[PDB]
């Protein structure tokens, strides 16, 4: 049972576009998930044109883009800074109930971070470059969760967060409501419903 697109956020016609037609197009925010006047610039990404972000800037994306307890993200980077708990995928029902994907997380490695209440820690022990394509992508199969790096498996585990069941949760590219937008380079955003196969990962990574 393969995983299930859902929406794919390219970038390569230069908005902010979802190129499946599933989800409306997403916004832009200033620093923060929650608030407006950044900016969104578009260069040469790992596939077409991807999206610059300045360090000032996100981008909401629709209420409810997540909203199931068997789904997966995937996703290119291209930082040119690494800031501590700075977000890419996010992630949240509320400031205390959050998931996030994140290049440099507080043990200085990538992890998938969720938290407050409770926190959880998807420790890949691995450490992301600055300007270099890294692939990420992660899959959530009814509290089993599992990280790649460039396709490679890094972490896996069970009992992860239900935060979307039911929810109509934030969600954003490069922000949150703490931390340094991100920046550098994201494209080919996908999200899937149902947990991607190690072949499809393989596959999205190269
Ligand atoms: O709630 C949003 C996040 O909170 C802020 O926390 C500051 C840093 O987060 C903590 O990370 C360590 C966590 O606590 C441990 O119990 C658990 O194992 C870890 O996940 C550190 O205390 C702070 O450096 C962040 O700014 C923001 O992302
Ligand atoms: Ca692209």
């Amino acid at each position: 049972e393969e995983a299930k697109l859902t929406a794919h956020y390219s970038f390569d016609n230069n908005d902010l576009s979802d190129s499946t037609g599933n989800f409306g197009p997403g916004t832009i925010t200033g620093n923060r998930i929650d608030n407006e006047g950044g900016t969104i610039a578009y260069a040469d990404g790992k596939i077409g044109k991807a999206a610059v972000l300045n360090g000032q800037s996100g981008i909401r994306l629709p209420d409810g883009l997540v909203s199931s307890n068997q789904y997966s993200v995937s996703l290119w980077v291209k930082p040119e800074q690494l800031t501590t708990h700075t977000t890419t995928f996010f992630g949240a029902k509320d400031p205390n109930h959050w998931i996030s994907l994140v290049p440099q997380g507080w043990d200085g490695n990538t992890m998938l971070w969720s938290g407050s209440s409770p926190w959880y820690d998807g420790r890949t022990f691995w450490k992301i470059p600055t300007g270099q394509w890294t692939h990420l992508a992660f899959s959530v199969d009814n509290g089993a969760v599992k990280v790649y790096i460039n396709g490679v498996e890094k972490f896996s585990g069970t009992n992860f967060p239900d935060v979307f069941t039911g929810a109509n949760a934030s969600f954003a590219l490069g922000v949150n409501w703490w931390d340094p937008p991100f920046k550098g380079l994201i494209d080919e955003l996908r999200i899937y419903e149902g947990a991607l196969t190690p072949s499809q990962v393989t596959d999205l990574a190269q």
